């Protein structure tokens, strides 16, 4: 519970949640984190927070998830807010500009955003250019346990997904250490067909420019839909899967006077659901195929129960947009004190224990 904590979700946040829009206050954060204008990430990964996952050493299992840095502008204040790992994206292959404002909507009662940004992108040549620009000291960072995730999206008026995403490969793949691909419902012969396509790209590259590829879900997918993409993951080797995006659902007892706009609903609201879609995608993979969780996570407590249901590596978003840069090190200290509570040597020791039980 240390002082910046406190001021950052007492006074600085909702001061400046006040004052700014959430499109403007997302631009402000990129902004000042792109400066590294940030509070001391005072908290020191312990050896206890160390994952060997995706060929990779993550020195904490907490990363910043898709959507922040959409354009690739401030990967390196984001490792210095304390996030073992950061994941870009997602990028089109041509800019564009995405939905009509405003397309960014608070939930503050809820602790939760919707929002339906659309793809908004600067490109993949714009951000090759940029990661080449910092791609030894990516390098540096990745061997020190501070991987790089590329998240790729498809234009709007693309006629081929399967070819934006392949453009995607052969463009941010050599820059990443892992890609992702989000899937939605199906219908299995299209995903496998698409996933084929990415995979047949990725193994064209030069070993040591190589990446993972992780498939991202929604959590509004059938029980039909979920076996399916379970099926086709283990068939074609996808060597993880991120679990959730934002649902297009609506819980019952959202509060906020925003809660029907239309758009993808991220934070506290998300929570349950993205856990329990975890725990089910490990178990139809029999455990064996990595997952990184993600949805309303902004405690030690939230990072720990989808670890146990099944992740090996936890991303959070929403929490940053209510509590600030310090909750980074919040999740990281809570996680830490709750797994030598609970017995645990480490991260890895908690992965997937409840199906032990
Ligand atoms: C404003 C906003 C923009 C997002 N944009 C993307 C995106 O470009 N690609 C993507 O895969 N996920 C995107 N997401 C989803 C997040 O990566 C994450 O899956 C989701 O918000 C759940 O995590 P959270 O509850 O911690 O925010 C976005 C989320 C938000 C809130
Ligand atoms: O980014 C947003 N807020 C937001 C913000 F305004 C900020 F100043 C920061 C921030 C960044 C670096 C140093 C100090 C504060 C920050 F980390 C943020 F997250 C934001 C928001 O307030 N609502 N929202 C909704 C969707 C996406 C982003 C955001
Ligand atoms: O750009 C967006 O609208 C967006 C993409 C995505 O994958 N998830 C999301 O919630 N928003
Ligand atoms: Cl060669
Ligand atoms: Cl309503």
């Amino acid at each position: 519970a240390t002082g910046d904590e406190r001021f950052y979700a007492e006074h600085l946040m909702p001061t400046l949640q006040g004052l700014l829009d959430p499109e403007s206050a997302h631009r402000l954060a990129v902004r000042f984190t792109s400066l590294g204008l940030l509070p001391r990430a005072r908290f020191q990964d312990s050896d206890m927070l160390e994952v060997r996952v995706l060929g990779h050493k993550f020195r904490n299992p907490v990363g910043i998830a898709a959507g922040f840095d959409k354009h690739g502008e401030a990967v390196d204040g984001l490792y210095k807010m304390g996030f073992g790992f950061v994941e870009i994206g997602s990028v089109t292959p041509k800019p564009q500009e995405g939905n009509p404002r405003p397309r960014v909507f608070r939930l503050p009662e809820d602790q939760a955003v919707i929002n339906r940004y659309g793809f908004n992108s600067h490109g993949l040549s714009v951000v090759e250019h940029r990661l080449r620009a910092r791609q030894q000291k990516q390098a540096k960072l990745t061997e020190d346990g501070l991987p790089l995730g590329v998240n790729l999206g498809k234009n709007k008026t693309s006629v081929d997904a399967a070819e934006d995403y392949a453009e995607g490969v052969r463009v941010l793949g050599p820059l990443a250490d892992y890609l992702v691909v989000n899937v939605s419902s199906p219908g299995k012969a299209e995903l496998r067909r698409l996933l084929t396509k990415v995979l047949q790209e990725r193994d064209g590259l030069r070993r040591v420019h190589r990446p993972a590829v992780l498939v991202k879900i929604a959590p509004d997918l059938t029980s039909q839909d979920k076996e399916d993409i379970a099926s086709v993951v283990k068939e074609l080797g996808i060597d993880g899967l991120i679990v959730t995006n934002t649902t297009v659902s609506r819980p019952a007892g959202l509060q906020g006077a925003l809660r029907s706009e239309t758009g993808g609903l991220s934070g506290k609201p998300l929570r349950d659901l993205s856990t329990q879609t975890i725990r089910e995608m490990y178990a139809l993979t029999q455990g064996r195929v990595p997952i990184i969780g993600v949805g309303g996570v902004s405690s030690g407590q939230d990072a720990l129960e989808k670890i146990r249901a099944g992740a090996s590596l936890v991303q959070l978003y929403t929490a940053l947009t209510f509590w600030g840069p310090p909750v980074v090190g919040k999740v990281k200290r809570e996680l830490e004190a709750l797994l030598k509570e609970q017995g645990f040597g480490g991260v890895t020791d908690a992965i997937g224990a409840d199906h032990r039980r």
